[PDB]
């Protein structure tokens, strides 16, 4: 109702507010927390509605204007008539940015405000989503000097002819199971692979295949298309110091490109809106790379180090861990693609949400996602109290299409 | 109503039935998670129901549920709560009580051990000089010259709140922490205020680095007195690092013996205000927490610019390497000198062996993930990927105020 957060290493409290305008559930009850769970009509549609304009036409400062009023009046009219309603271009690109101010997981919302919007609700066909696709890809990676950038496709309409791109980032790798019982490539895309091969794609079976893209749009059965290569920036993975370290043959994409959420804006849902940014080293070196699911290469490279892998206490895993993430904001650096450390992001997110609280009266924020999975306590947001609350815009999960799609 | 967990590294899913005997809250609500906040006189009304389902979890534990004995003894307790207003404790229902508070304590990876604590009954202390010698046996038995054993003190309960044994400490062994006239601060930042008090008190403090605070024992609900554990008592480890020789002369060293002092250990609806309980270290408490943390004693650039790491950007990841080196060195020294310690692998791996086990046998186990992730190399850690359930078990260790800024002075 009126809550404080307090910082443990400044004693900085902090008073909430925003939270009273909270909206979806969280999964947790009195009698139990579910904080570290991964995945915890036009009767319903007006006040959805109401709720996203009236905070439009606040932020703009016209709260009750007559054009306030004449709006709520057009679309109340248009969902009577029509069951849904279409967002004006100004409603979309604040809508978009607001999804990504409210992403409580996500530690780089500084930017939140710097968000290139690109509306593809014109788009109609499979091939219309490829061409938009490429261009946002090209936009985005700005040959390294990567910008935000987020791509919205048709609304839902009657949950029949829903849009989706059916990869879950716009940029990955192959993942092939092998009889040898190893995964070549990528753990986390094999069954995604095989829609792929099932689909008609040619694999090439290395270690480090991009996928194509396998868009639905409109209800349709889904297509596949291949990025143009020139266009997926790439990194070859190399150490400052440890010279063999680019004989282990890594390499990574620029764009991190997240392809699987439904964004909701006042009611409405976007089930193909493609978003980006840039990378925070350790999601490459230590989930994409030390993950024993992913790529697993903390033994490799340990032996390399020639540490002493015989007992645990030695540390051993920790040493190749940050040597690992080191190469990774190295070869990004000197490539001039833009990466940015856990230290500054975590440092960034905290004045971020100082500013939010200041003029906002808060900041949902899931602790478990925001602390990095290295060094946690030695970033600033270890010892930051946050609260986590659902607003809406927002960006959702959704389930996997090939569980939904009747074919 | 059962609730699943999953494992995101091995697939592995998890059913929990446990959480149905929760009752006490969270903090959270179906709007708002409250799982990152560190911090989120009883009647016979009250009473007999908390007794009530103690003892049936006793009896049910021994294999007596609804025997003779378990309904007299409910009888008995009954009679003693109309009678008296409280009720005392057998000898083996506190043993069980205490180890089933840390059973039950969501925030200790160390858990796997729970059924190995040696309790000590100080139920019949009546005198702060009586918790004294209490709390130098614990040490002493605690310590066994490196070879920790996990021990728990167990002092009179609470009866009407006016008469609180209380140990004022918030660990029966921590250095002092003393704020200079130029801002600065000599020893552990963490200790600052709870010195000031000592030192009010009449503690003569040498005023260095490393300088282990006297007990302040409250007994009785009497003002604090103070009291000097015997150095001789006190195991300390040198810290050295195995490869840089100049490490040793940073001068750190820390204590080998991990002691809560300042919890309240509720049994069966009985309030026991003092009742420090230790373990032993795991070597991240020490070396990434006390000694890296900006509020505590802060060693990392130091560190740093000894091995010459380049610190004019963060991006070098210099902060992380120096923390890796000290927290080899940490593990390291204690091995050395033959005091036990446990790695954050070792400890983590132990935990989710225990965690199943635990849903096997007893249908669930209460976790925060907040707590059981370790605050270094979090997800090379089994606990990262695994998916908890945070809820209050009784009995249980609970947060209490510091008594200083609720006791009432006698003067
Ligand atoms: C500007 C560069 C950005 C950085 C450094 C950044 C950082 C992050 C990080 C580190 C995570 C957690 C992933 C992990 O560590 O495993 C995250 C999650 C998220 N981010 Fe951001 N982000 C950025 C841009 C964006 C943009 C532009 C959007 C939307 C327009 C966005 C929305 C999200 C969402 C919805 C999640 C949660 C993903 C999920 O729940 O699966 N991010 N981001
Ligand atoms: C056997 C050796 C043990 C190890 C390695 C161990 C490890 C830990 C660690 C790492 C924490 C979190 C501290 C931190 O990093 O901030 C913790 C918290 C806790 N542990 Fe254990 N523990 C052990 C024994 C015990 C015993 C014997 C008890 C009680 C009988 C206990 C009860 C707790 C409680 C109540 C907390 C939460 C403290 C708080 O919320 O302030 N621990 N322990
Ligand atoms: C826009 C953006 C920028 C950035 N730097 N980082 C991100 C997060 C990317 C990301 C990556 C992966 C896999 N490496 C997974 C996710 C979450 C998707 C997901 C997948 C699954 C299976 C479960 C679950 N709870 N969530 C986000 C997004
Ligand atoms: C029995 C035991 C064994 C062990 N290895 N570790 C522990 C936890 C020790 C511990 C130490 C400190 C200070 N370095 C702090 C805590 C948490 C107590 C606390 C501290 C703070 C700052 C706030 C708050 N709400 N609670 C536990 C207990
Ligand atoms: C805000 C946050 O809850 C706080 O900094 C917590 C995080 N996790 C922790 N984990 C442990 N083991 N000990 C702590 O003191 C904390 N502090
Ligand atoms: C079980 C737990 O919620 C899960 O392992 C989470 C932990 N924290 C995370 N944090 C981020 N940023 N990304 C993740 O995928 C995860 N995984
Ligand atoms: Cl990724
Ligand atoms: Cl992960
Ligand atoms: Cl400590
Ligand atoms: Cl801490
Ligand atoms: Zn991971
Ligand atoms: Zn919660
Ligand atoms: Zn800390």
């Amino acid at each position: 109702r009126f809550l404080k957060v307090k910082n443990w290493e400044t004693d900085v409290v902090l008073t909430d507010t925003l939270h009273l305008k909270s909206t979806l559930e969280t999964g947790c009850t009195e009698h139990i927390c579910m904080g570290s769970i991964m995945l915890p009509t036009k009767d319903q549609l007006f006040p959805l509605a109401k709720e996203f304009l009236d905070q439009y036409y606040s932020s703009i400062k016209r709260f009750g204007s007559k054009a306030h009023m004449d709006r709520l009046e057009e679309v109340n009219k248009e969902i009577e008539s029509t069951s849904t309603y279409q967002l004006k271009d100004t409603e979309l690109i604040y809508g978009a940015k607001h999804a990504w101010r409210n992403a409580s997981r996500c530690v780089g919302r500084i930017q939140w405000s710097k968000l290139q919007v690109f509306d593809a609700r014109d788009c109609t066909t499979a091939h219309g989503m490829f061409n938009y696709i490429c261009n946002h890809v090209k936009y985005a990676t700005n040959k390294g000097n990567l910008r935000s950038a987020i791509t919205i496709f048709p609304q839902r309409t009657d949950g029949k002819h829903d849009f989706r791109v059916w990869n879950s980032q716009l940029i990955r790798y192959a993942g092939y199971k092998q009889p040898d019982g190893s995964t070549l490539g990528d753990p986390a895309n094999v069954q995604f692979t095989e829609i792929c091969i099932q689909q008609g794609w040619k694999a090439p079976r290395g270690r480090f295949d991009v996928l194509p893209l396998l868009l639905q749009a409109n209800g349709n059965d889904p297509e596949l298309f291949q990025i143009p290569p020139e266009l997926v920036l790439e990194v070859p993975i190399r150490h400052p110091k440890f010279d063999w370290f680019k004989d282990l043959g890594l390499k990574w994409y620029g764009l991190p490109a997240v392809s699987n959420m439904l964004l909701e804006i006042g009611g409405l849902e976007f089930s193909a809106c493609p978003f980006s940014g840039w990378y925070m080293g350790t999601e490459i070196g230590v989930r994409d790379y030390c993950d024993n699911s992913r790529y697993n290469i903390l033994e490799e490279v340990a032996k390399k180090m020639d540490l002493d892998m015989r007992k645990t206490s030695s540390l051993w895993k920790d040493q190749a861990l940050v040597e690992i993430n080191i190469a990774v904001l190295y070869s990004f650096q000197s490539d001039k693609v833009t990466i940015v450390d856990h230290h500054s992001a975590t440092e960034s997110f905290i004045k971020h949400m100082e500013n939010e609280y200041r003029c906002r009266g808060g900041c949902p924020a899931d602790w478990v996602w925001i602390v990095p999975p290295m060094s946690g306590s030695i970033t600033p947001v270890f010892h930051q109290e946050m609260l986590n609350y659902r607003l809406t815009p927002s960006f959702e999960y959704q389930p996997d299409p090939w569980n939904t799609h009747v074919w």
